[PDB]
C-alpha cells in the first residue's frame, strides 16, 4: 500500500532569505509538516483508508465528528504542501500567466486582489490559512479564509494559492507583526507558475 | 468613563525564568495582551459598551455574530490577565489550600487532575486555552478546553485556572513542543493562591 509521505520543499532552506529564514523552514517544514505526517500514518494504519491517497483521506473525513483527527492531520498534510509551492525564490508581485487577466476580471485589478488577500490573511482569527481560490478548474476566483485545518477541498472549491497564518509559520522572523508578514508574502515569495497549474487543473510543484 | 486596561503581570520579566522567558513576556504582554486592550477599546468608543466592565462586555457580546470582535478581543484581555496571575515565581506542583481537597474529590488525585489537565491542553487543536473550572463558587470541578478568545464565563462557568496553547504563548521559549511548555507549567509555574481565591469567589492577583 502507498503512504502518506512528506514532500521536500521545492527549494533550499536559504532560498526564501531574508524573508522567511533557514530557522522557519526547519521547524514549519521538518517539524510541524512532518507531525501531521506522521500522525495521519498512525490514525489510518489498519482501517479502510490507509492506501487511499490524501484527498481521498480528506473526503472520507470531512465533516465527520469521528474522523475530526484524521481530516485535521490529512488537510493539514494537503495545505503545507500546497503552501510550500505558492512560494519561490524571487517570487512575488504582479501575476504572471492567464491567472493575471483572471484576476482583473474577478478583483478589478492586481493591487485589488492584494488588497482583499492580505485582508482575508489579515482578520483570520487564530490559527487558519487565507486562499484565493477557484469555484472549479480555469472557473470564477474569490478569497476565502479557512480556521485551523480546513481547505478548500472541503467546501468544493479549487485551491490556487494560500498562506499559512498559523503563528508558527511566521513568528520566528516576524513575532506578532502577521502584516509584515503578509506584506512579504505578496511582495516577494507568491509562485504564480505553480498557482497557474493549480488553476489550470495541470500537475506541478514537489507534491510527494 | 472608565476605560479597559492593559494590568501590569504580577511579576518581574525575569520571574518566570528560565520557564518562561523575559521575551516572551514582552511579546506577550506588552504586544499581544496589549493589542487586545486597544482593539476592545477603539471597538467600544462611543457605543452603549463604553464605560461598562470587561464581564459585562463579555456577556453583552457573548453568542452575537454582529458583535464577534467585541467579544473575542473581550474574551482574551480577560483570559491573558486571568492566565498571568495564573503563574508564579517558585509556583508549580501539588495544590495548597481548599482546593487540594477538592481536586482530589472530583479527579482522585493531583496525579490524575494533572495528567487530565495536560491532556486537555495538549489536544486543543489550533490557538486556545485548557481550563480548570467550578460550576459556581466553592463548587464542583471540571477541566475544559476552548477555541480561540472562548472562555468559562461564555459558559456559565467559573474558572479557576488556566494554560494559553496559542502559539505565541510558548513559540519563543518551546517553539513547536507544547507538551514541554505544558509539563513546565504544571511543575514549575502554577500560582496555587490565585487559583484558590478565583475558586472561592475572592479578590485576588493584578487585575487592572
Ligand atoms: C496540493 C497537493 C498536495 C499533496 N501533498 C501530499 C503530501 O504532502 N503527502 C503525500 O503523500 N501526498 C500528497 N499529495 C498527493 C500526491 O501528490 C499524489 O497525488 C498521490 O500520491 C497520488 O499519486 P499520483 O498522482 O502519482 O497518481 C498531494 C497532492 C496535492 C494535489
Ligand atoms: C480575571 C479578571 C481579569 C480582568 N482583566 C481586566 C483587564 O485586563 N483590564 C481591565 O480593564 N479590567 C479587567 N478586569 C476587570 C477589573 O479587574 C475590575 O473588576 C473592573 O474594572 C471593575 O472594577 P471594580 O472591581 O473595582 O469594581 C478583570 C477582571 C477579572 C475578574
Ligand atoms: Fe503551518
Ligand atoms: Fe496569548
Amino acid at each position: 500500500m502507498t503512504t502518506i509521505t512528506l514532500p521536500a520543499l521545492p527549494y533550499g532552506y536559504e532560498d526564501l532569505a531574508p524573508h522567511i529564514s533557514k530557522e522557519t523552514l526547519e521547524y514549519h517544514h521538518d517539524k510541524h509538516h512532518n507531525t501531521y505526517v506522521v500522525n495521519l500514518n498512525n490514525l489510518i494504519a489498519g482501517t479502510d483508508l490507509e492506501g487511499k491517497t490524501l484527498e481521498e483521506i480528506i473526503k472520507a473525513s470531512v465533516g465527520d465528528a469521528s474522523k475530526a483527527g484524521i481530516f485535521n492531520n490529512a488537510a493539514q498534510v494537503w495545505n503545507h504542501t500546497f503552501y510550500w509551492n505558492c512560494m519561490a525564490k524571487n517570487g512575488g508581485g504582479k501575476a504572471t500567466g492567464a491567472l493575471a487577466a483572471k484576476i482583473d476580471e474577478a478583483f478589478g485589478s492586481y493591487e485589488k486582489f492584494a488588497e482583499e488577500f492580505a485582508a482575508a490573511a489579515t482578520t483570520q482569527f487564530g490559527s487558519g490559512w487565507a486562499w484565493l481560490v477557484a469555484d472549479e478548474v480555469n472557473g470564477k476566483l474569490s478569497i476565502m479564509k479557512t480556521s485551523n485545518a480546513d481547505t478548500p477541498l472541503a467546501h468544493g472549491k479549487v485551491a490556487v494559492l494560500t498562506i499559512d497564518v498559523w503563528e508558527h509559520a511566521y513568528y520566528i522572523d516576524f513575532r506578532n507583526a502577521r502584516p509584515k508578514y503578509i506584506s512579504t508574502f505578496l511582495e516577494s515569495l507568491v509562485n504564480w507558475d505553480y498557482a497557474n497549474a493549480k488553476y489550470a487543473g495541470q500537475e506541478a510543484g514537489v507534491e510527494k
